[PDB]
């Protein structure tokens, strides 16, 4: 009594493992993107997925409200302190003199496109400041994954090395993809790098023993401030681009409270301590994210009547309804159309 809308075969997969062991009490729905949950979910043939704040902002907008969401630190949830997933800091070489005033026509390094931390955020952020929606030009190159081949912000990508040389694409054979991609893209040709909190630490000192990150420590950066200062690495609460939320699942509304109680059912059998994790692990999936982060330790509840704009928080709903002012996507303004906003 709870289609999940699965995305992808390895998802589908893992929701048929559930669908089984739950003795059918979840069922699934198999689309190709995680956006097109959104309108499943409206359309009555899927009942919850869980999204990221992107997404969740899309849903919202078409009247999709977040009922639970992910918990990333202790086993045991539910006590109403909405959860931060991390912080999404912008990082700069310490020896460099650049700042988020001087930011346009510098070389910039992203997770890839996309992305929360490495694009919504920062993009979003340029575009509230700025007015511009011609990412592509603000700065002279850059690296970020995913981006049309030819374009600036393909320029600074390296590829795999390897025969199909494969600049720019948004996977582990672009040496600057992801996080520690985008760190070393910094170290190596870039001006900013924007990731994550936890970035620059996970990768000095020597945890890293790569070549690039040997020798590297967390001196040898620091944040940029929206205000033009600049902070060090540790003190991304006081100088961070934005708190990301963590995952929501989301639902349609008058299914909000149904809803809850089989997902915490389901908890009780499937979750970190379930009384059947030996069958199936709601949070498992081989660190492959399917269905939920696996670094997902139980689902706090959200606050019934919470909209979408209360729970992403007002600087992360501000950042995310400017990035997509920019060229929304067809759902976006056709919920946007069907209301009077
Ligand atoms: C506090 C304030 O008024 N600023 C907001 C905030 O979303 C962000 O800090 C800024 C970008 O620098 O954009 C403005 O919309």
């Amino acid at each position: 009594r709870i289609q999940w809308c699965a995305v992808g075969k390895d998802e589908k997969s893992k929701c048929d493992r559930w669908s089984v062991v739950s003795n059918g009490d979840v069922e699934c729905t198999v689309v190709d993107e995680t956006k097109d949950c959104i309108i499943k979910i409206m359309k009555g043939e899927a009942d919850a997925v869980a999204l990221d704040g992107g997404l969740v902002y899309t849903a919202g907008v078409c009247g999709l409200v977040p009922v639970m969401a992910e918990r990333y630190d202790d086993e045991s949830c539910s006590k109403d302190e909405r959860p931060a997933s991390y912080f999404a800091v912008a990082v700069a070489r310490k020896d460099s003199n650049v700042n988020w005033n001087n930011l346009k026509g510098k070389k910039s390094c992203h997770t890839a496109v996309g992305r929360t931390a490495g694009w919504v955020i920062p993009m979003g952020l340029i575009h509230n400041r700025t007015g511009t929606c011609n990412f592509d030009e603000y700065f002279s190159e850059g690296c970020a994954p995913g981006s049309p081949p030819n374009s600036r912000l393909c320029q600074l990508c390296q590829g795999s090395g390897g025969i199909p040389p494969e600049k720019c694409v948004a996977s582990s054979h672009e040496k600057y993809f992801g996080y520690t991609g985008a760190l070393r893209c910094l170290v190596e040709k870039g001006d900013v790098a924007f990731i994550q909190h936890s970035t620059v630490e996970e990768n000095t000192g020597g945890k890293n023993k790569a070549d690039w990150a040997k020798n590297l420590q967390m001196d040898d950066f620091e944040l940029l401030c929206t205000d033009g200062r600049r902070a060090n690495v540790m003190d991304y609460r006081e100088c961070n681009l934005a708190e990301v939320p963590t995952h929501a699942v989301v639902v349609r509304p008058e299914k909000a409270n149904k809803i809850r109680d089989l997902l915490e059912r389901q908890e009780k059998r499937f979750g970190v301590n379930g009384s059947e994790k030996s069958k199936f692990m709601m949070f498992e999936s081989q660190n492959k994210d399917l269905l939920f982060k696996d670094l997902t330790k139980c689902l706090f509840k959200v606050r019934e009547g919470t909209t979408y704009k209360e729970f992403l928080g007002d600087k992360f709903y501000t950042v995310i309804s400017s990035l997509k002012t920019c060229n929304p996507s067809d759902i976006l303004q056709m919920c946007s159309f069907l209301e009077g906003k």
